[PDB]
């Protein structure tokens, strides 16, 4: 049993473990995806494991559906830590806390290598962790010189649309810590101002008016309003955008379920937006 810090808490766990229970932190599959952890309790979506995460979960069980856990099947798997997640409520933590040993990861995309470590730690996958994450900066390193500086100047956004309705998010939140952080361009205001995921109208968008739109969105997070792309699509007001009219807007380059502050969100999101963003004469 040791002692792990993680983000300025400290917590006891016994270490190597298989026994770990992801609930919440979509962020810690994908970490567990590149470290090849097979956790013990998964994130399920819309009932079933992602075709994308099946090589992970062939042992899991699920842990319910994302901000759903079902604290009784967790209590049943007795996990040695469970991985939680900071957009978790106060309440929602503490009851997850009676299950077992509780990490609430952290959805701020500037802590993905503090993420990944964590999941290295418990697993004693440092070795695998830290090459994981200097194949990403070399990535980064190399894919940047190619970026042209044409885009690099562009007004470019991440919107991510869920029960029918227009997100976006911080500047050090989602993939907007690879878009203007990583790849260095300017964060629009409206992101600036962004203290969380906040819902934007149509409206407004048609204001900020950007070069450049990547749209997420999954079907599984919009039964609600399942039209809701298709939707915008045929509205004039989203017809009068110049990312639409220059035919600039990048449907789910990138798996509608990624979280965007992890290793493979990162590098995934790095090719697709440098693939947008490039050119040659
Ligand atoms: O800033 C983010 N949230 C804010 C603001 O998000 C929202 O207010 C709402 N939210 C969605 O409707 C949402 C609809 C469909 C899907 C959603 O994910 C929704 O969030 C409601 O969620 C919640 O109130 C809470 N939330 C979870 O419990 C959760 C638990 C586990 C996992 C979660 O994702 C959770 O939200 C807390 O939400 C927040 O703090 C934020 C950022 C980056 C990425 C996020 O996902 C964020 O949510
Ligand atoms: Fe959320």
């Amino acid at each position: 049993k040791k002692k792990i810090e993680y983000l300025d808490k400290t917590y006891e766990v016994t270490v190597p473990t298989d026994k770990i229970a992801i609930t919440g932190s979509v962020e810690s599959m994908e970490d567990a995806k590149l470290l090849d952890v097979h956790p013990q309790g998964a994130i399920s979506f819309s009932g079933k494991f992602p075709d994308m995460f099946k090589d992970i979960t062939d042992k899991a069980e699920p842990t319910g559906e994302k901000m759903e856990p079902n604290i009784e099947k967790i209590l049943e798997m007795k996990p040695d830590v469970i991985l939680a997640s900071t957009k978790f409520p106060e309440k929602t933590l503490q009851k997850i806390s009676t299950a077992g040993t509780t990490i609430p990861v952290s959805h701020i995309s500037s802590n993905w290598k503090e993420n990944m470590m964590l999941l290295a730690q418990l697993t004693g996958k440092e070795k695998k962790a830290k090459k994981i994450i200097a194949d990403y900066e070399q990535d980064l390193k190399e894919t940047k010189t190619k970026i042209n500086d044409k885009a690099k100047d562009s007004k470019a956004l991440v919107i991510r649309i869920r029960q029918g309705n227009i997100y976006i998010y911080p500047e050090q939140v989602y993939f907007n810590s690879t878009l203007y952080g990583d790849l260095g361009l300017k964060a629009p205001n409206e992101v600036k101002a962004a203290k969380a995921q906040e819902l934007i109208s149509l409206e407004k968008l048609s204001e900020m008016n950007p070069d450049h739109i990547f749209v997420q969105f999954s079907d599984d997070e919009n039964a609600d309003k399942p039209d809701a792309l298709k939707d915008l699509e045929k509205n004039p007001i989203w017809k009068s955008l110049k990312a639409v009219k220059e035919d600039h807007v990048y449907v789910n380059s990138v798996d509608p379920l990624a979280q965007g502050g992890t290793a493979w969100s990162k590098v995934r999101f790095l090719k697709a937006a440098a693939e947008k963003l490039t050119q040659n004469k």
